[PDB]
């Protein structure tokens, strides 16, 4: 049982691109799909992501994780205005659309082993919110999990990004995850570490109050990265628990029960 890792690159407009990887144990059968989105400071090789992708591949998934367009732009020497424009939630939604379209058109590596009837999303931090938005707007997403994220987007930390300020202001209803969670009939899981930063914990309580239909799990002693921040020598009890709970939540919802 070898975990294969197949690199790919999706060419977008002009000089932009998405680099990604498919992680899979090749069993000559279609496997449910997990698409992973990294957080605002992440990239596909950051911290626990390679371990996480392999962990789900060992447990029966066809896994996709990838660099958002803004990562390749930065690495390619794009200037600050270009990188800032690519850093909106709106661009995340568009990059996810390119990943999912290429998956659904069987252009990703080993796509004959992807069960595209059974797509789940896993998003970390800021991508937890954008994954909820994407899932709510796309019927073909069957379930979504957010790790230490979920609340509606707002202006990023550090330097002012005006494109982010405009994106947030022109999309207040569209990006309101409390309203989206309340009406989404697909199962949503939010895992939140109890040691995380305290404006985030308050945002998470508003989601649970707004949308008690969904599933909210606390890991009381875990921080924003479940201890798996870069570099990654080994897993942690908080990351293993988040993986277990995420896995259990997905399989619990594969069969339609009533
Ligand atoms: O209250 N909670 O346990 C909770 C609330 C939001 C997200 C995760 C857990």
């Amino acid at each position: 049982a070898v975990v294969v890792k197949k690199d790919f690159r999706i060419d977008l407009e002009n000089e932009l691109f998405i680099r990604g990887e498919v992680t899979l144990v090749e069993d000559q059968i279609k496997k449910p799909v997990l698409v992973i989105s990294h957080g605002f400071r992440g990239y596909k090789d950051w911290g626990f992501w390679p371990y996480v992708a392999a962990w789900f591949a060992e447990r029966g998934f066809y896994v996709v994780h990838f660099d958002f367009s803004r990562v390749g732009a930065l690495n390619s020497g794009a200037d600050e205005a270009s990188v800032q424009k690519l850093s909106t939630v709106s661009r995340e939604l568009s990059d996810l659309d390119a990943i999912l379209s290429n998956l659904r058109e069987h252009r990703l590596p080993l796509a004959e082993q992807a069960e595209t009837e059974r797509i789940s999303l896993l998003g970390h931090s800021r991508a937890g919110g954008s994954n909820i938005i994407f899932a709510a707007e796309h019927s073909y997403i069957g379930s979504v999990i957010a790790w230490n994220g979920g609340p509606p987007p707002k202006a990023a930390a550090g330097n002012p990004n005006p494109f982010i300020n405009d994106d947030v202001e022109h999309n207040k209803q569209r990006f309101d995850t409390a309203r989206l969670l309340a009406s989404l009939t697909a199962p949503v899981l939010i895992i939140q570490g109890g040691k995380d930063r305290e404006a985030l914990l308050e945002g998470q309580q508003l989601l649970k109050e707004a949308a008690p239909n969904q599933t909210y799990i606390s890991i009381p002693d875990a921080d924003h990265s479940f201890g798996g921040e870069h570099p990654f020598h080994h897993t942690t009890p908080y990351l293993e628990e988040a993986l277990e709970v995420t896995h259990s939540f997905i399989t619990k919802h594969y069969l339609e029960h009533h």
